[PDB]
């Protein structure tokens, strides 16, 4: 499988269903695909860097990347943990305009990041990230000092 | 009222991305072991069941001329191709004069100018092998396509592109084949398959589903007619970047398969003649019973109401008040002169004129029209010339030789498609338009095949407000 | 890897003593330090060029990072990319096993158990993720907001209470 | 605010609170982040058949993956994997230097004090390894 | 009592060496021809390069330890390996060469003007694809592109024949530096000297990091620096040892001198085929007039940019000092003459002039502008051509170049010197004499890489806290 | 109820295939001018290697079916298309080589050497990098390599000339085998079987774990085993189907019989330079007289190491059986005469003087010792040389060793040898006829590899546990 899909169903309707079973498959898959691959490089070892062989050589790295990359995100983030993680920054009216329903009833997960597209470089990439060093820079504050047991 | 970003990890977001794609071809052939196939040898195998979803309530934008995949896919099988022949024997020792006597069964009284004479020419030459002291006189029935006059002399021929280009053979043990392939993207990346029954080739493509392999796209190499390849669904379907342009080639889908009988009818021994240290050339022996010569047969009602529907599909694309004529490609390549093709490891330059000749005329009888007679419907025969020097279509700089197959040959190749050129030729008071086989371009090919295919990559990242707060400080 | 595993496969419950603990976080210690060495390697002869043995290092530095990263990926999909030995809700079928915990631990020894499951394997696996997600969906909705439970849990419950004194 | 390496002369305890900003671009890399090409190269098309610089950008990438799978493996072992600063219970054995934390994170830098524990650095590590075992130990013994 | 707390993502950077990769910019690529330089490869430059600055930081640089210059020495030398890996081997090509003093059989354009001899119109017969066919075929190869042999007065040979191998370059493949930046892959990076008059070697006060060189065009030249980077008002002088004679001594300028290069000759493409598929491109016939390559150059700006040097090389060898010029005493074509390449063509230019200039301690520090122009007196360089051109370092792998279809010309910017100061035995007692210098690929990457220095980011990092784990679950 | 619980590190292996790197000790690696097998991309190996020893574990080693064996063979078969690749060709000296004046003299030179005009001042009309000029030059040529043409007494060409490319290989590289160790990525494993003794398949008592395998030298010999490892207690013989005639006897000795092998003469190495950058290196002279090649082995020992190979045959056949240890039935050069390569050059040795001895246990011995130390214990090989060796594999791919010069030396130590039995009458007439083999490159890598199985390690595992994820066992 490895097929989110309902990508037309309102982000909403994403928001709700398949808001962590179909990505939780999505995830199951990578690996199996890599398994399969796997079981037949054992086999064929023709890892030999053909026409194809380079193809799959470059395609073998291009998927690291991509996991990793997404995974170092969510890890900075402090959302490692699992899919949904919540965070502690406010949305600016700068970066939406629009209300709850009107972003998830009527809007599209494509078409919501297609606009915060430009906004989004910032959300996580700084606010996110800094909000994560409060916190674990706090945490280690607050360690310093602590007496609360049960 | 307070609204908190929320990171989703796997949302159904994508953006139009290109990648390297891997090839994922049946196992079958690895099994087999034969690893002459000038692909699919070191091919991963192909998830036996395919993974497809519907993306409903979807209408991604889909452009066939500005597929990556095509562009891709044409380094690919070019890369293939190359590599197949980059460790096998050249004929750049073989550039010598050609004594190109006529061969005894072309001079033979038998076959009284019946056809076929000094098609294939026995030519006498001087070779210097492993041996560099010594030189060695050695004889080769080689074709007539492939020897070019020079001295004018009467037996005074040359190999085609002694000069030009460089002579390579095709290892005789490799098999050319074309099996399907699937090419397939490394995760994170999908490839979307325009579902529409009838597509424009460029624009929103409504029905649409996605692949994470395509379907066996056979690397079939063809001019002209497009053989093995995808049928149209119901509707035959033209596709030009500029139809108003007459420089754009029309590439025509058909909607039904044209199966097309082609045979080599002369039984062949192959001979090999050492040049080289450890370097055999393979040329051909002696031709076994009488010089026929090879043909392909088209049933022609059922090729006449093909035209038939592409001639109505081409009248609603221009004007349907139009003269549509068929002529024949007004000169060119050999390969785009005459429908060109690989069957059996030889490569049959076909004539093409009888299937591209007649000229629908618009307010007419387009009547479909059936077989009365056996006879009557017979087959479409085509001269056919077989050259085995074949040089790369778009590079003059590099020419391959092919190893004679021998014995008798035969395929029941499909015909799926055909590449048309329009030509105004300012229509004395318009009223006309011309249309002549197109060819060449090997991407035109894989176009026929990726039209559906998109690639795109995929981002499980998404940011969205929500009332909910981290909430974890307190 | 030094002492990679240098306890072998025991009963499992003797395995699972402190040496499964220890070995595990070893070998994965003594891994990452070996991997290492070769890097101080390449950062020195810098000579790896697609030589048959530079192919051969290559494909085999892109093999264990895909083979640590599907082990990984995996700990994640079942919430599991924390702790080594991660427990789970899914009950085992008898279908998968007749045999008591004695019989599990104190006598099947990992590399058998593991024959007499290899069918279970790919079935528990997706068990163990869908348990996951099932719970981990309703939790997310759980606790989304409480935050009237939050408030007195530093209000009466005092999280973080700066009451700290004697007597 | 800070660029990415713009805490490098900051104290140890400035720097602390940018540590973030270096660890967002450990793994992000031109080449890894350009993914589709204006070229008509696709990810590197096929790596130009083996280029001189395909080679290299493909080198490149591997270490740039297997350097972040190390050190997350590190952190990983010492069980704050998905964490970015840890709190161990490792005491701070005075041997490895003897000076106040003002002096440590409001004066030496984090390019200075490194210098000074450069020496101690596989020892410390090594504690945290074993420290974990007792954790574990104190875990197992807990969950009987 | 503290305890260890693991920091990730400490600002600590540690002196490494490790592979780079190119990134030309975009228009590169843009331009559809092949590059000797594979610009097509690399991947496209960031629009906007990042340049941090490292405030309250001070690093150690290195510019004669620093790996990148072996790095790219390597990685230029293998670019032009595979680039003319694939191209006609010229070698059937070398037999006898029988010639004639010039094209012209008298004066038929301008025999009297026309340099006699340099032409030496070498006729011989090679044998085509056809190995049966043998084709006597007429070639023009400057005096610097054939030897005389057998003592006949007409028979000669290619240059560097019997010892090489001469493949011609594949002409589609163009020969113009795009200039490249050398990117460190993730957790790496490039660190930038911003201090302004910099040793090469020593402490920074102003240092940045850039994860992207900036631009460098791979040019090679001789006894110059041609369109390379600029000095900040102050010409500067680097060398390891200064106190050394063989060392070289690097000077980068701080005002850029426009020298102005052209091969006054009309010439047309004649492709004789020597081998199937192999077709080697010689000069069919100078169309019109022959002139000699020469390069413009303002006596008046060589002046002033001299006596910028002269006066660095009195501060680097005591104030009182007559600093003097002079022109390499001998040895390979290519570290004795000044030589480059100007629109695909090697010109070996005999910058006599250059170099002709001895001077005092006194007077001198005069910088007489141009009140008279006199056509700015621009000095005319002798220059010629060598077609053939031998590995720089490797006695074998020489390589030819096809010739270009029509007159040459070239503008680059003088940007910097290399000089060989010789040992004061005697007659030196305040006469410095620095000799022009070259023959090293490493020597002209050290000159555009001396503020860069790449560092491995161990984001990994540990410090003492009173916090403690306190994990009892 | 029983919850599945997790378990990371799990103690599981399965056999598989892997890509496997070589780590060299990289103690020559500063010496980069010595080029061998590509030692400079060998990793150093880790300073302290570790052998886990696997307590109360028994694992099948099936040699036949090793995967290591295959990869070694690839490997060093690319090694030396690698070496070749960008070295020169001889295709030009394929000429008609008119081969006369086979020694200056045959008075001291041939009155009673063997060598009989071995090698030969051929000459021949080839052309030089000048192309235009052709000159003739002489360069003593060994018989072997060297093959009569037509019926004229001195028209001659190299043995595979006409069917297979010669490629002159690089002098500057080095032909000494190096102590490589093949190392397995991690994630993966290799097992070794400890037993002192193996049928080489079936399971293992003592069984161990290793990340790299030990120094293996790619040492390729015929009809003996240099430099290699050692039988433990006894000597061990081997083979996929002892029963069967045909599967070859792979036999380990428990004891290294020296052979002291040495080229007697003082060689000048001649250079003749055929083409731009093409030298094609040769003999100009052998300074002094003319001595054949020869090698030096124990009489009383390989006597002693014949009759415990002889008793373990027994062990195999039954001892009414006698032990019949004959010469090469025949076949290429290579099989026939013991072949190996010392100090870069290739020497072929006469072996029918080690193969000549019918043991009949029948015949009551025990051990024989050498009374007579000085003296008559020497069985002299009488060793030629070739510089042309065949490829083993295919007909094409023919490759030159440049003369050595001055006198080429080694002392190798016997390891073992590759047998041939012979089904027919013989075994019916109470005897085993064992006869050397060899030209299967797979036979000695399996000779070093055979204490060796890749296994790719799964930490993966699932356990039914009595605990239950309490992270769902939430409260206020
Ligand atoms: C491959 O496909 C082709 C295409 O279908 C098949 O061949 C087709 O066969 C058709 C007949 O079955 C034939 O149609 C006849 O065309 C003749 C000429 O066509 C032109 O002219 C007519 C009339 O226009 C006239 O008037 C205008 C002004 O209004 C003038 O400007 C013109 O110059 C003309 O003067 C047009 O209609 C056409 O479109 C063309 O422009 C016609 O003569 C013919 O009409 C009848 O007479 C024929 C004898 O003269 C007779 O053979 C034909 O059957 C017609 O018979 C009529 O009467 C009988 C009895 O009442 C009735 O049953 C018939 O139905 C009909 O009404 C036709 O119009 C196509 O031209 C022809 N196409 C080609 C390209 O050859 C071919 O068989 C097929 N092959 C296979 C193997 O399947
Ligand atoms: C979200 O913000 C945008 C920007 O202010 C709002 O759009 C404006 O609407 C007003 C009032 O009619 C207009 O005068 C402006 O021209 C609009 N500006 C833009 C940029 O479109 C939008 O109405 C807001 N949406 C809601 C419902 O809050
Ligand atoms: C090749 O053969 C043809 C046919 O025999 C020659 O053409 C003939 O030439 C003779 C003499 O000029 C004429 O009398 C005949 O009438 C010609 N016949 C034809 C059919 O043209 C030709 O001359 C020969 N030589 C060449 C040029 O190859
Ligand atoms: C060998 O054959 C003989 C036949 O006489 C038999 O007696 C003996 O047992 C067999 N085996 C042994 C152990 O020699």
């Amino acid at each position: 499988l490895g097929f989110l899909g309902a990508a037309g169903s309102t982000m909403g309707v994403a928001s709700m269903t398949l808001t962590v079973q179909a990505r939780q498959l999505l995830s199951g898959i990578v690996q199996q695909q890599n398994n399969l691959l796997r079981a037949i490089e054992a086999q064929q070892h023709l890892l030999k860097l053909t026409v194809w062989g380079i193809k799959q050589l470059q395609a073998r790295v291009l998927t690291v990347e991509r996991y990793l990359r997404d995974q170092q995100l969510l890890g900075i983030w402090g959302c490692s943990g699992k899919l949904i993680c919540t965070t502690a920054v406010p949305w600016n009216a700068s970066w939406s305009n629009k209300t709850l329903d009107m972003i998830w009833n009527n809007m599209t997960w494509m078409e919501w990041e297609r606009e915060i597209d430009n906004y989004t470089g910032l959300i996580y990439t700084l606010i996110e990230e800094s909000q994560n060093q409060q916190e674990k820079n706090e945490q280690e504050l607050l360690e310093l000092d602590k007496w609360a047991s049960l």
